[PDB]
């Protein structure tokens, strides 16, 4: 009724993003995606398995704990279908602080439910396998019970509406591939896996030290100047914190910022704070070494778990949470402090990169008033 | 219903006419609170006895559901106050041990109550319901809000149901909350009495270990070190704790989801078995002759031993209604095979306490033989 995929059907760009162009299309998958990872974090959700189908259909599977089955008094129809049908149900129901669950952006499955001809959710939960069928939306029947099970976890197949995306309808591997790995990348331990029913193509991204493994993706077309690369991965009230750097023998800087696997293209809080300790912890070793009075050749991933994260604005593109300073530049300052004297051959490879582009940015900028 | 429970009231909760039945309708309520502990939900359970002859027990549990039951059209809290096998039902819990007598919980409670008052502290506000030999006076109702969540069950016993014994006698409570804190290590158990002030607090982080220190507090240890472990194997938690005295009594205490077994069970006998294999095993390495060996074998009569075996098992079954002897086949294995490892390592890493204990073990055997001999000599 009140709360319905009316306006989702009505505007769909504004919640997914343009239909059009396959981006909307792809945001489709990281929308069900994202409802099976933030299970992960409390150790519900193992692994996630993603499949697109010879009907350019995708499935996402988990093992979770499975969309609750159990009647809602009031609505009298399944927790499970609750959820599916009612706009904003979903980021309700959930008392997880670390889920982004907006009016527009990431509301969930509802939202693909919407915008997808056909749904088919199945969820293996308390030892019995139940089934869902939806069409535009629209619930064929009841969550029906159809058999027996020793798993839990959820399964959502969807079929994007024609009616609703154009030019391009069918899902590329590559899209796909590269947003599950850096999510495999952020949460550890997690294992997602992507297969191809069109062409038998798989991949399985599963890392122990994600945040690491992040980084030697990122310089593995590159020169790294030094063989160790600084990371860490601490909690603090509720902040998790996970940094990876590693300099190149290049002159670009690139840190990579996300908040619950967000990125944040302009920062925030978490690159000041990362910012504010390298600075102190450089400027330190740099004063007490006798070295006298943005980063070429940086690589770094500054990851946050924090719980309702705060941004500038409707985009997620810069954190504003101010806890989120103070909880990665504290945890930086003790442990790259560390890390310079416990890899005194990596500090001075980076101090010696450092001083020599001090060095080239002044005799450049003195060259130029020469002639 | 509870129309059964009122007919024949110490079926279900002992004699109402010796003070056994009175004292078990506390911890009736207590285990109701304790089964949300392992789940690790409850942390602490307030006791208290009020000036009135009344019990009330407060946890800081989760508050039981009240939610209405779409088919009952009553709070969940009440369809489990006043439906017999509702709670059990409800409550997907297997180590919660629901008998169609003894232990079905608050509804048994209830039922034998004059007054019951339940306070329930859940999402954010305060519900309270107020029942009568069973019967609830209105629906459960929201009174207040609160930051806090748990249970409160305050009870007045049936002076029509319970005769002679009708005041709270604090040291049968105290006695077994100590007991029940020993056997849930990690649970804080208060005891209060509001007609002397009188009060006590019982929680360990080692309950196991702690259980067998008071047990040979006024007897004399021969070895330093207690053997203890705390495990868990596929459902299976074993506690055991043992230490031998200079005495010549064998006092095993077996328990199974905080009940305890009399007459023993496959907990003792998986106890009996591990103990016999690592006692022969550390003599066939230590070099002791075939007759000290059958000396130490034989029969199973450790004179001198103090020892605690308490099982969590998911659905417990014994030999009778009385439960005074585990039938549970499989809780043996789980005993036995946790015991035989880690008492191999403790006779290993602890040598003094091995040699104290064998030789302690074999010298009554030499002794009952020697006395055995001496009758048979005689003229
Ligand atoms: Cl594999
Ligand atoms: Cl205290
Ligand atoms: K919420
Ligand atoms: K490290
Ligand atoms: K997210
Ligand atoms: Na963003």
């Amino acid at each position: 009724v009140l709360k319905g995929l009316d306006a989702v059907r009505k505007r769909p760009g504004m919640y997914i993003g343009d239909t059009d162009d396959g981006t909307g299309l792809h945001h489709m998958v990281f929308e069900v995606v994202d409802n099976a990872i933030d299970e992960a974090l409390a150790g519900h959700c193992k692994e996630i398995i993603v499949t697109i189908h010879a009907d350019n259909s995708v499935s996402v599977q988990d093992d979770g704990r499975g969309i609750p089955t159990g009647i809602h008094p009031e609505e009298g129809v399944s927790a499970a279908e609750v959820i599916m049908t009612v706009l904003h149900a979903g980021g309700k129901f959930d008392d997880n602080s670390y889920k982004v669950s907006g009016g527009l952006h990431g509301v969930g499955v509802s939202v693909v439910n919407a915008l997808s001809q056909k749904l088919e959710l199945v969820i293996q939960r308390e030892g019995k396998i139940h089934r869902q069928i939806y069409e535009h939306g629209v619930p064929q029947a009841p969550l029906a019970v159809t058999g027996e099970t020793e798993k839990t976890g959820t399964m959502v197949r969807f079929w994007p509406s024609l009616e609703t995306f154009t030019n391009v309808t069918e899902f590329e591997y590559e899209i796909l591939a590269k947003r599950l790995r850096e999510l495999s990348f952020l949460n550890s331990g997690v294992s997602i896996r992507l297969r191809d029913k069109r062409d038998g193509k798989e991949d399985h991204f599963h890392y122990e030290g994600g945040i690491k493994a992040f980084v030697e993706y990122l310089n593995k077309n590159k020169t790294p100047i030094h063989p160790n690369i600084f990371y860490f991965s601490t909690e603090k009230d509720g902040i998790g914190v996970e940094v990876a750097l590693q300099w190149n023998d290049g002159f670009q800087e690139n840190i990579y910022c996300f908040t619950n696997n967000i990125p944040q293209r302009d920062g925030g809080t978490h690159l000041a704070g990362f910012r504010a300790a390298m600075t102190r912890t450089l400027n330190a070793y740099m004063d007490k070494e006798g070295y006298s009075k943005a980063r070429e050749g940086l690589i770094a991933v500054v990851s946050v778990k924090v719980p309702d994260p705060k941004f500038s604005s409707q985009t997620k593109d810069k954190l504003v949470s101010s806890e989120v300073k103070s909880a990665v530049e504290q945890q930086m300052n003790e442990l790259l402090a560390e890390y310079l004297l416990e890899n005194p051959t990596d500090a001075k490879i980076v101090v010696g990169k450092i001083i020599d582009a001090a060095r080239a940015r002044e005799a450049a900028r003195r060259a130029r008033e020469m002639t």
